[PDB]
């Protein structure tokens, strides 16, 4: 029920106070006001900002319905109508209604490439002036036309606190839908997800199944704490896709490689690092389809036996995977809650390393009809104190991607990390029965 989780005492006072400052349309009505998730704050603090671009060539294109769809798409999904301000220190998200979407449009000189115009607006003003926490609505649309409207670029701009890998194909789905004027099953929105989390919590916080699970799961764990800390480095390594042992997910293989690597350099038989879970394992409907950012970043814990036990790669793989699936029904809570209620660590403890495998959709489609549609994007992402390892399963390649600021992880160290991890994954694939101690890297 609307406003039941607002930290602000009079929400709509804050609303028109923004309307007055010309931040948000004065025609807009304040629907709800909830706090932002820790994961949301994570992305906003890192300037995670996206422009999904579609190059539409063909004789059909209805520019006016293209414009309609943008209004409609935004009407459907409350999160696309969300504005972020930070009053007191942690962010709140204000949801908007009665809000009509205006599209930025560009008619190019003859011969002027539309994508280049987009790139220019992007680097020129779009992202260098970005100030999501200021309240300006982050979702916004651009339409760049060749002289005759038969070569056009459509770009959606969005903050990662508003989408995830699970639901972003749904944004392109529901968009291509509305243009083709095709039925859509009603959807939930992201605020309803937040509500649904609060209810399935408990009266007593240490009576909660979930904060009881985490306390049991992290009993005796120690997190390694990096040393003293520039620019953002992306370091890549591609390999042959691993041949998975039966029962073993690709993300399991990846997360176990990381554990092995950490155990070796940390000289520890018990390691804890962060990984990304999709956060959609709640008993609610449309949770498969509702648009928003349900991703969470939670401890993955991997514990190795004493050397006498003489474990193999397969032991490690099976252990590592249940150390993930054990958490499925508990993976939706705030990280700070897990640390506050279930551990002795400061509630504001960061994850220093986050492994994120996307067994999600790497390819995107915007199927519009009477039309050649290409996909492409621009993206900003700028890590703080932490190191990211992203893995993507392509046809030709599994791609390991390390992302960290160079003040944290220099190119040589970033290169070695990507290489070493990739090599471990390959060895795991090769002889899944190898003794762990016969492993070199
Ligand atoms: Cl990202």
């Amino acid at each position: 029920e609307p406003f039941s989780l607002s930290p602000i005492k009079d929400p709509q006072a804050l609303h028109k106070e923004l309307c007055s400052k010309n931040v948000i349309p004065v025609t807009s009505t304040l629907e709800d006001l909830l706090p932002a998730t820790q994961a949301q704050h994570v992305f906003i603090k890192r300037g995670t900002f996206h422009s999904y671009n579609w190059t539409i060539k063909g004789r059909s294109l209805n520019m006016d319905r293209l414009r309609e769809t943008c209004q409609s798409l935004v009407d459907r999904h409350s999160i696309l109508r969300t504005s972020f301000v930070e009053h007191e220190g942690h962010p709140i998200q204000l949801v908007l209604a009665n809000l009509d979407v205006k599209v930025r449009e560009v008619q190019c000189w003859p011969g002027e490439d539309p994508m280049e115009v987009c790139k220019a607006l992007w680097d020129g003003k779009d992202w260098p002036t970005l100030n999501v926490l200021g309240g300006s609505l982050p979702v916004r649309f651009t339409l760049v036309s060749c002289p005759g409207n038969e070569h056009v670029v459509l770009t959606i701009q969005i903050s990662h606190s508003q989408w995830d890998g699970v639901s972003i194909p749904k944004l392109f789905s529901d968009f291509a839908a509305i243009y083709n004027q095709t039925p859509l099953p009603p959807t939930s929105d992201f605020a309803h997800y937040l509500y649904h989390r609060v209810s399935s919590a408990r009266e007593d916080v240490q009576q909660d199944p979930t904060f009881q699970f985490w306390r049991h799961y992290l009993d005796g764990a120690k997190m390694a704490v990096p040393f003293a800390p520039g620019q953002t480095l992306w370091t890549f390594k591609g390999i042959v896709p691993p041949t998975l042992p039966s029962g073993i997910t690709m993300a399991t293989l990846v997360k176990a490689a990381t554990a092995l690597f950490l155990s070796y350099h940390l000289g520890s038989r018990d390691v804890v690092f962060g990984h990304t879970v999709n956060g959609r394992n709640l008993p609610m409907d449309n949770i498969e389809s509702l648009l928003g950012c349900t991703l969470n970043f939670v401890p993955l814990r991997v514990t190795f036996p004493e050397d006498s036990t003489d474990w193999t790669v397969m032991d490690l793989l099976h252990h590592t995977q249940t150390q993930y699936t054990r958490a499925l029904s508990h993976e939706h809570v705030e990280l700070r809650d897990i640390f506050q209620h279930s551990t002795n660590w400061p509630a504001e403890t960061p994850l220093s390393l986050i492994v994120q495998h996307q067994n999600i959709d790497l390819s995107f489609s915007l199927p519009l009809r009477g039309l050649d549609v290409q996909y492409s994007k621009f993206a900003r992402f700028d890590p703080l104190d932490e190191v990211w390892i992203f893995t993507e399963p392509h046809a030709d390649r599994l791609e390991v991607q390390v992302c960290a600021n160079s003040r944290v992880l220099g190119q040589e160290q970033a290169t070695e990390l990507a290489n070493n991890i990739s090599a471990i994954i390959t060895k795991f694939s090769t002889d899944p029965t190898a003794r762990l101690l016969d492993i070199t890297f």
